[PDB]
């Protein structure tokens, strides 16, 4: 019935609620101002949202410490409990944070961009988009692959499309009795008559290996990246036709058999 | 017999029990209110339950600190003991927390959905459901596979079903003496007469490799994802029948044998 | 000989021993009450025992801090020493704690149950029991395998027994000159006359591959999981007998030999 | 020459030495009492020695803090230095602690016991003893293998000896022209006349595969674990003899050769 | 209406804003001065920017602590909140920090430089540039590979271009009946007449292996790194021509066939 | 010119230097005494040196705290700086500490000793010495291998030399038409006449496998470890000679060829 | 206009700058003295530079704490900010610190030295130098390999050059009909007439294996490390010549062909 204490306790609860409200307002205002200030300085929008969220949650933590102190909770208790809750949220969000930073780095440095054909860690396909946590790519046969961004930046990135010009390599195996000069001359005429092969680049035509059943010639020629596959197919069909017309044999696997009738 | 101290000790125990009861009530009320507030803001229900549990356990920690302080335990002692107990519970729950966050991300971004055929880290099957800690899938032969969610989001996700259209590839090997133009013409007629092959897509028919015993042709054609397997089977049987009717040989493995009767 | 201090020191030692005794009693009582309260709420018994042990050891830590403070040890010293001892015990018990939580999750979500045939990380067998730290399984040839629970929940779980119906697949290779329609008709009659094959499921019989020495047909049929192996054996023996009666050849490996007598 | 301070300093040094001596005595006494109390409660002796060592070193830490405080070292300094020394000793002893806990678990749950034949992580042999840090096993050819206990409990444990009964499997390949009923009848008579094969268990004799050069029959029969190898050898020799007597051929690798004299 | 407190609160807010402004100014000035001082001492520019950023953010942290103390936030609260925000930013930036330090080390010690052909962890190509977080290289066929710097310095670095002189190795297989002295003499004449082979280096020509179908000779010769591939091709073609002119046979795979007409 | 303060500051510097000197002396004395006390108790010398170094550095830390407090540095500052320096030294020394503890364990438990032939993680050789951080072994062909001690104790240790007796195993393949009883009788006579084979051990001679071209017999016999290789060589040469004298064939790889002249 | 406070603030700033200057001077002096003292005690120069840098930065930290305290920053704030900056620098320098300690250990214990041929983790070459962070080696074909020191000390180190004497091993396969005594006698005469083979070492010449097409003899002989390759080549050529002169056949791969004209 002695209300002098009950009024003080209710007034402390009201002061705590008022501190909570004013602190949430001030946190939203200051975080929005810092976000607009970072966006005006051409900071990346994701980095700006991340730092603004950190500012907002820090001001809210100051507010919670002040209010819970008004209702008698000690500062060490609030700091320990907020640290435990933040550690739990951080353990939950750790992988997403790694993927988020990786996606910012991928958009910032552009090791690849949408439309390029890439090989990310052994999967290969055309990049479709880099998103907040993962990259989507479409394989040559139309499957969709989703890869987390952190796994992408942690590994090698092979970009098939970045270079305008790329090299074909042919390995032609001919019979051991084939005339070497005739083979080199025919392959040279074939790659010389192909307009899509760049003549200012290397145009290797060399005997390369003495194989088990055949001698292997290597042909290396450069082309624009959009012509590479068609040049490979056209040159291969021309090699087949010209070697057939010239009598140069493509050998079947060979075997000397030393007969013994026991 | 001097009860002035015993009454003070019993009154402190009663005050501690009252603080415990009122704190549990306030924790349940505030956590339920924060949960309803998050659900009204369209926060995901699992994220809302997680943050509400954090709020409830934090208020209960404040309550325990106040009560145990009433019975003479120091604030540093309660904080150290609650931190040890929370570290033990967190070590127990760490993997479940990772799987829980991963399941929220899988439901939120939908790299796959129920009914799609996917390949998650080398196992492949039709997704049945994403659950709180793990995803269930059924393989093509009817086995059930359970995969933890964190393992899924940490790896590549190959979605066979997301794209409406997908590509078949045939590798046909024919004898070296086969006429190349006749082979290409027959394969072109076969894929031209198949209505389920999309004519506005690529329809590759090229000589692709000079193999050991055969020259390999590659055929690449696109179809709707529901037609892919049936188109593969029908085109393959037609290739067999047409090549038999045209006299184009499918070669057995070849071997030149250079006989020597020693 | 001035005993006024010695009596105070002995009385402090007696007060410390009394605090130890009363604290152990209160810890046992409160932990038993919390355990019964959790068991009444249908909490899993292992989770209840774990949380009750945490409550008991925390109350004992408060008791030790109070008693050692009575004998003059400072609160920071007791907290540091108990933290070191708890860190040592936690390093000793870390793997057991992971296995314990994993076993609770396995019993709770039942990815598999006793009697089911499963494949856990490359070992396969019939589950016998999930125990507190490890699962026992018996392989098909009668070996016993013990697997820690944490290793099980961290990996893929392939359950062969969960689905009532499962699919057989046959790969039959026949000679290239075999009549395709006759082969498909014979295989269709065989799987049509088998009562244990489910006729409402897929019943694939397709030419599948042009192999090196043979054309391979694929047969896919569904059966109840208890009939799968017997259906495989019966259908395979019938395929052998019917193909022998019809004259359809199973080819030996083939080789074209181009003879050259040098 | 004013000795009033020098006497106080010497008396503080003497008080520190006395606190050290009395604390070492009390630590040894209390740790021995706690050890006897744990051994009386049937706690495992290694666990009891570990917890007793923790109690002894904790009491010695309290003693060192009190004594070094008597000679003017601050409590925070002693706690930081003892924490650094304990962290160094713990880094040195971490792997031994893991092996010690693993050895306690191995002795407690007996996944294997001495004399059993086991496969621990790809090495296999007869267990000789589980020791404090590592297990010794002897391989079939007499090599000794020492494995750390933590590596053992972290992996799969395959116990060949735990089950009284185990299964043999034979894969017999016979010529394609062999009569299937005659082969099954001969194998059935062989396993029917073998007394060490358990007749109440499965006795599979089925055609299992159409191989490249042969049709493979599978025979599966159960025996007592001590009879398994002898039953395998006896049944295999009987299969060889009976198939020779019946004219059933064991095929050499086959090859159809399509001759072409070019 | 009693404004004596409201004026004090507004004056504290103004003092906090003034401390913020002056602290940001002083932080920018001191960090710029420390950066110019480090650049004058020939510290690497990236290391200087990193340490200057650390100095600037530390002075800003002191400023925030002072200002938030002026508005009543406690020093422990500001330190805990800034530590949580810095831990979040550090978890986001950890991989970038590792790549940044690795790039500084790569530029500083030059294990490779732009234009050199290197093999970094199994990918090989010509280095194009070392950048702040990753290295770019172009493969021999024109693909671009991006590798994070930390992955590069953590692994082996094989530099094909650092040494002016490099060794070719030929493995020539000849028939078993070939005269060994004639083979060694022909190979010696070939490598003796090649001007691009360094005569002061090793010029090995030895029988090296008795293979299955042939005896293998090893030839090892050194050349300038720019001549290595051309010397390999020229010597190989000369070996083919000279062995053909001398009648030394390159053997096909051999097989003794013990005929048995059963 | 008012020297009353300057004298106090110089006297504090002198007191700090005196505390440093006396503390270094006391640290050396106490650490030497503790080292001699541990060596007298038969503690291993490396463990004694490690604990003595910990005692010495801890006393030096107390000395530094007292002296730097005399010159006005606060205890928290000295503890934080010494903790940072000790963390840096510990990060530098962590791997060496692991190897040091592992070497103590290897010398203490003797899984192997100098002169024994062992297999440590896939490398095999004769142990030469266990040193403070690594073990040296010489391979059979004379290469020296250095292995860090921690890598050794973390893995399996296969000791070829610990057991006096070891088992040879022969796999002899004979023609399918060979008489089984004659083969077993000849192998039994061979191993019966060899004095270095232990007759009280197992002397297995069983048909073991029906191979592709041969039936394989297994022979298992025990010998003293010093006789194992010589017994293997002598028994193998005797098997060759006796099977040649008895007409038992060692088969060449077999092939049934079904000729077809197309 | 009341300058009594402004003068006090300026005097505190001047006192902070003076403390900074005097502290930098004292830090440089004390660190140089400790470095000279360690170098005089034959401490390794890198270890001395590391510990001197730690001493210098610790004294600078004490100086910064005192100065920033003079300008009103609290000790806890300076310690937290310096700890964050030191944690950032330590995360940047962690891998370099591991490589630095590893390089000190490599120079100190000399598992290898410059000029020796070693195999470090699967790459092999002649060591050129051990540097502060990485080791350089040149491969046999002249490529340069850079390996971080920590990766080297963490793995096996195979030293080909440390032992003066090393063993060659020959595996000679001869025809099954070859006389065993004649083969052993010829190989024994060959290795007996070779002066560079050490006659006091093992000189094994034993039949070793009954292979598919040949019986394999093993020859093992020791030589000085500089003679090993030349002895291998000379003995191999002599084996070829002597076996040709004696009529001992080197077999081609064998095949029994059981002809069947179907
Ligand atoms: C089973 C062991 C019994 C040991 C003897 C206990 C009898 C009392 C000892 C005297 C003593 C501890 C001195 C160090 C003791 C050994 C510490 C290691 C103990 C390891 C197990 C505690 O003694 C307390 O000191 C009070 C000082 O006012 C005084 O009242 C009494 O002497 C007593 O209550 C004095 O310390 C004082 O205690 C104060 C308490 O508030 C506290 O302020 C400080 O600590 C210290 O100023
Ligand atoms: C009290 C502060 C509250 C707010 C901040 C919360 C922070 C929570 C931190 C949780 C512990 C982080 O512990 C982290 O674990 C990963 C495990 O791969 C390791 O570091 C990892 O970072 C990323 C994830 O961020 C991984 O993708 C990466 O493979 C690895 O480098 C380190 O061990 C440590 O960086
Ligand atoms: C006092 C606070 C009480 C409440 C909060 C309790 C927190 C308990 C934290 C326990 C330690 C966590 O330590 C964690 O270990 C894993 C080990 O893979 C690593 O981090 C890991 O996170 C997830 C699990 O959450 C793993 O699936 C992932 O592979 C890895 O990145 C880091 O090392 C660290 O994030
Ligand atoms: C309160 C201070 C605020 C400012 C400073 C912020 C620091 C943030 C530290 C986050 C935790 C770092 O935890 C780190 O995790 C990685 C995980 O591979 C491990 O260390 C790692 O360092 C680098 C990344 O820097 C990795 O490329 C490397 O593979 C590994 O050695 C260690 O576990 C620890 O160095
Ligand atoms: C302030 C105290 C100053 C004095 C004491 C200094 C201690 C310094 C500790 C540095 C951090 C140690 O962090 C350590 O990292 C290794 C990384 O494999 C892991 O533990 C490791 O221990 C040894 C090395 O000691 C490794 O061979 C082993 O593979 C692994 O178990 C743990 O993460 C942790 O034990």
């Amino acid at each position: 019935a002695n209300q002098a204490l009950l009024l003080s306790y209710a007034v402390n609860i009201v002061a705590a609620l008022a501190i909570i409200i004013v602190g949430l307002i001030i946190a939203r205002m200051i975080s929005n101002a810092v976000n607009r200030l970072m966006i005006s300085r051409k900071i990346d929008a994701t980095v700006a949202d991340f730092l603004s969220a950190l500012v907002r949650y820090g001001i809210i933590a100051f507010t919670l410490i002040a209010a819970l102190g008004r209702v008698g909770v000690q500062t060490a208790s609030v700091i320990a409990v907020l640290g435990a809750a933040g550690l739990a949220v951080g353990l939950a969000l750790q992988g997403s944070l790694s993927n988020l930073a990786a996606g910012v780095l991928l958009v910032m440095f552009r090791p690849f961009r949408a439309g390029e054909y890439v090989d990310l860690g052994g999967v290969a396909g055309t990049v479709l988009s880099v998103q907040i946590f993962s990259t989507t790519m479409r394989t040559a046969d139309g499957k969709i692959i989703v890869i987390p961004n952190g796994k992408i930046i942690a590994g090698n990135i092979i970009n098939f499309s970045r270079e305008p010009v790329r090299r074909n390599e042919f390995i032609i195996g001919v019979a051991y009795d084939s005339d070497i000069d005739q083979v080199k001359q025919i392959l040279t005429n074939i790659i010389q008559s192909e307009d899509r092969i760049l003549k200012d680049r290397e145009m290797t035509v060399r005997l390369n290996e003495l194989g088990a059943s055949s001698i292997n010639f290597v042909v290396r020629v450069w082309s624009n990246s959009g012509d590479l596959q068609n040049v490979y197919w056209d040159v291969l069909e021309r090699i087949k036709r010209e070697f057939d017309a010239a009598g140069i044999s493509f050998p079947y696997p060979q075997m000397d058999v030393n007969f013994k009738r026991v």
